């Protein structure tokens, strides 16, 4: 595990010093060949840091892991938009992202579950093809349930055929392993012809689960609402359409005598408001949608009601944000 | 005078009951009533379910010229609107038939422009409009024929084949059987006018329209495949390794998406056996073999060349029909009362004792692999039809398409003795 601290600065040392159309083949090449020996070095090694100031194992794995995962997501996201090393290259990286990723399993994926969403799809349908892998190995794995689901139903409805295929084997293996109650249709395979307009089988799935399975009904919402605000529009449409399924399973974890879960459901709560007020293109599908779902739900008006308040002293009279929720109590109100 | 209220930036006196309601309900959300103005347009919608033409047609029409926030009014609005056409669908008017035909066509136009609010739009109208069972018929022929007018791999004709799936999740069996039944109307009309391919033909892009309708719906079993099972293999079987090559990755796709329904279904249930059958059967089909099999070869996988916009030996159509029916008959070996069998030999000795000159070179092939038990009758029609295939090289010029089906005969000797 030595050398890695030095081929990974050895690696990306000039993706942007190169200066010539031979020096920038030539570095390009070299990266390709660093890469390669990084990947092959990387497989199954395990991540132990050198004995630190009298650290616990947590925070030096963690800090030698961010390390390299930064410095190869740096890498990556450069090497996108020499000529013919451009995919090459990223290959090789992504390969050994995958390889440094599957040694590592609690010391891994909390720093990479920002790769779901990612930009570059390709790597992505990678990280979710890495995912399967490790969940079948027979952060703790009880959080990860509902991140996961969100970034697996997320990416089903995307515009790639691969990432589909990869979303849809990911949910097969969460079912799996997990065994949530999906009433077990999906199996694993390849070659899979997913349609494009999936919609209405995402909504189903998320229905389905939410219903059968409203075991966490929390970390889902959470990494819904948060990546809501990382979707494209067309995403945006299915991410709503299949949150609002969720919505009401709320009302369970708000009387709860836990202050976590109450401070839980409130920031959630709050970062739904955040969205009616700054999303104002899809302005009534978000109201008719989130708000009169869950005013139709006596519980949680009590909440709703201070939320709006709170935020309506926090961001001032005639701010957006007070007209906003003004109009949205409207939509509360039905 | 009456298009004025369908504004800018701030005549039978029947229907324009309608057409002035329409303008109402749209403007009363102009600068939060959408709660309002769309309970208000549900309930006229029930409670007065009179006129339902006249409304819907202004409705789209003013869908046109709204906003992006008056356009997701219209839509939510509007939507309750659609499942009251039902009514005049089995109404017996000529003017009524054509109303429907446009206002369809238009829901078409809109749903193939508006691509912002897609998942909405579709799964809002499409999704409600699929459930109608009286309207299947009238939508997917003005499907068809939009998909026509655009041709294969057009911008309409792809936006059709993903709206079919939104059709058919309401009513799978009913938009499956009709898709599916089209289909095989249109192949065996084909034997009316014989050209050399099928390619060739007339009807080819009628055949390539309805087939990526297949495809879209074969995934998650949106094809009802414990029921369209043999129908589903003689399409595939005259589809092999045909067209170009989005098409040949097509027909892979169609046949792995198939196996995998039938390994997922829950209205056939499979003993241990079968279902491992099955799972190695989906396991094999993606090998490198299959691949050149299907011609679909020197590509890294199908789904990505597939969902975008070489010659074939009877050889091969030989051993992609007898993977088939090994799948076919491991599956059966469950299902007691199962007539798949009588139904593909039956669809296939239709086409191997009738002229054609594409069908019948490989329906000669899919019969001998496929038939369980042959007649004198079958055998001396499998010779004379060698005798004259031999005759028509020696006279007439077509070389290649007489040596295809003298090829065919002997091999269909060859398996059925």
């Amino acid at each position: 595990n030595k050398m890695v601290e030095y081929l990974t600065d050895w690696v990306m040392g000039t993706s942007n010093q190169a200066a010539d159309d031979d020096v920038k083949c030539l570095t390009r090449d070299l990266d390709q060949a660093s890469m390669e020996a990084v990947v092959s070095l990387l497989a199954g090694l395990p991540l132990q840091p050198e004995e630190g100031d009298g650290v616990e194992l947590m925070e030096a794995k963690s800090q030698l892991f961010l390390k390299y995962f930064t410095l190869f997501m740096n890498l990556l996201n450069d090497c996108s938009e020499m000529s013919r090393r451009l995919a090459s290259l990223r290959h090789c990286t992504v390969l050994a992202m995958s390889n440094l990723l599957n040694a590592n399993v609690d010391s891994g994926l909390m720093h990479s579950i920002g790769l779901g969403y990612h930009k570059d799809l390709q790597t992505r349908a990678t990280f979710m093809e890495v995912l399967t892998k490790i969940l079948q190995q027979g952060i703790r794995p009880k959080d990860v349930p509902g991140t996961l689901l969100n970034i697996a139903l997320l990416n089903l409805g995307s515009s790639d055929p691969s990432l589909r295929s990869a979303a849809y084997n990911l949910l097969c293996a969460l079912t799996c392993t997990f065994n949530l109650k999906i009433e077990g249709q999906l199996l694993e395979t390849s070659g899979l012809c997913i349609p494009a307009n999936n919609t209405l089988f995402i909504v189903s799935i998320s229905k389905t689960l939410a219903a059968n399975e409203p075991h966490l009904t929390l970390e889902f919402l959470e990494e819904c609402i948060s990546g809501f605000s990382k979707s494209s529009i067309e995403l945006k449409h299915l991410c709503l359409e299949y949150m609002t399924p969720w919505l009401s399973n709320l009302v369970r974890f708000c009387k709860h005598n836990d202050d976590a879960k109450r401070q839980r459901v409130t920031a959630i709560l709050d970062k739904l408001i955040t969205m009616t007020i700054n999303e104002k293109q899809m302005y009534p599908s978000i109201q008719a949608k989130i708000w009169g779902s869950l005013g139709q739900i006596t519980d949680l008006l009590d909440v709703v009601l201070d939320s709006f308040i709170k935020t309506s002293a926090t961001g001032g009279l005639g701010s957006i944000k007070a007209e906003v929720m003004a109009d949205t109590a409207v939509a509360l109100a039905s």
